[PDB]
């Protein structure tokens, strides 16, 4: 089994910084482990149950494995995880200033014992702090900054961009540099950094590493870094959606010609399924009123709007009922079409195939529950406009149905 000593008897949140100091002077002895200094461990119980196995090893490289399986058999055993907030810091941390980052450091030092850190070893705010990975709080502050890395992530679970730099980073000049260095120490309260440091162009800027900022800002170089690969994203998802716009454009070109193969092209790219032009129209809108039986079912599968409806209010299933393309109303009607759809004038697809003479959309759309009584604005049912046209044949079958 395991055996503890009765000073560390009790659970390890429990464990002043002292008691932390004696388990690793008791493990080493009990496990033969390289000596450890006891100041690579200068924190209390509820501070060592945040860190993880990495902090654990980076810590000790020689016996950190060793140590933090010992924690986790102790922890086993037994049957940190709850954190009281002062007032001013009960805030959310996006909103901190930087006085508020400051303050969170002494009460951490506090709460969990730990080596004084100076309130200039993170001069920012609270966004800025948000923004750093746990390799900036280690490289500020090695003793504690995992601890407080972890302290910060329990607190979470528990981008504006100005008009002149609103263009892609690789196009920035190099007065524009200069400007982002001076907009992001004004938003993120960060120590004022001269010109001179970053003196390059946006494109010469994206090669440097993280390590260059580092060393060419040791106060701010790191948030500069993480704020600048945000942008880029945004940049990259805002540059996205840019171009799906304009490839659902060429989509609905591509969808009124027939072209199969360009179709799936700019689908697979990203084109917008359900694209819609000055009039209202939609991909399938298109395809459908000019008989591309083929190019229907594949933007049906990609997810185009069955029932979408343009500005006039015909349905895809209007236009190819009225221009007679049989083939592509019994596609529609299976994907769930409406049989009973009105437009603005309150033309059923029942009554464009009456106004235009198709018998076979007709009894289609009678089998699938089209409504015979159904009425325009002008009060007139489906039989009523075949009459005026002089469609014997469609009046028939209407005619019987009363």
């Amino acid at each position: 089994s395991i055996r503890l000593p009765a000073h560390l008897r009790l659970q390890p949140i429990y464990w002043s910084r002292d008691d932390v100091a004696q388990w690793l002077k008791w493990a080493e002895n009990e496990f033969s482990l390289r000596p450890i200094d006891s100041n690579t461990f200068e924190m209390n119980g509820k501070a060592l149950l945040l860190l993880t196995k990495e902090d654990f090893r980076y810590r000790s490289p020689h016996s950190g494995d060793e140590l933090y399986e010992l924690l986790q058999h102790i922890l086993k055993q037994r049957p940190s995880t709850s954190i009281r907030l002062p007032a001013h810091l009960r805030l959310q941390p996006i909103y901190w200033s930087r006085d508020d980052v400051a303050q969170w450091l002494k009460w951490a030092e506090n709460e969990f014992s730990l080596r004084p850190i100076d309130s200039n070893t993170f001069e920012m705010n609270g966004k800025a702090l948000l923004l750093l990975t746990k390799e900036d709080f280690r490289y500020r502050s090695p003793h504690s900054g995992d601890v407080l890395y972890e302290l910060l992530q329990h607190i979470l679970k528990q981008i504006r961009l100005p008009a002149h730099l609103r263009l892609q980073p690789i196009y920035w000049s190099r007065d524009d540099v200069a400007q982002w260095l001076k907009w992001a120490e004004n938003e993120f309260s960060l120590r004022p950094i001269d010109s001179n440091t970053f003196e390059m162009n946006g494109k010469a800027l994206l090669l440097l590493t993280k390590e260059d900022f580092r060393y060419r800002s040791p106060h701010s170089g790191d948030v500069l870094y993480e704020l600048l690969q945000h942008i880029l994203k945004q940049r990259d998802l805002e540059a996205e959606a840019a171009a799906a716009e304009d490839l659902g454009k060429k989509l609905l070109e591509a969808a009124r010609a027939g072209q199969d193969d360009e179709v799936r092209i700019l689908m697979a790219n990203g084109a917008d399924v359900n694209a819609t032009d000055n009039d209202g129209y939609t991909p399938l809108h298109l395809a459908a009123s000019n008989g591309h039986l083929e190019i229907v079912e594949v933007l049906l599968k990609n997810g185009a709007d069955v029932n979408a409806s343009d500005l006039t209010g015909i349905t895809p299933l209007h236009a190819a009922a009225a221009t007679g393309h049989l083939e592509i109303v019994e596609v529609l009607l299976k994907h769930g079409a409406d049989v009973n759809a009105y437009d603005n004038d309150g033309h059923t697809p029942l009554h464009l195939a009456a106004k235009y003479g198709h018998l076979e959309i007709v009894e289609v759309l009678l089998k699938h529950g089209a409504d015979v009584n159904a009425q325009d604005k002008f009060g007139k049912t489906a039989f009523d406009i075949s009459i005026d046209n002089g469609n014997e044949d469609l009046a028939e079958i209407l005619q019987k149905l009363n």
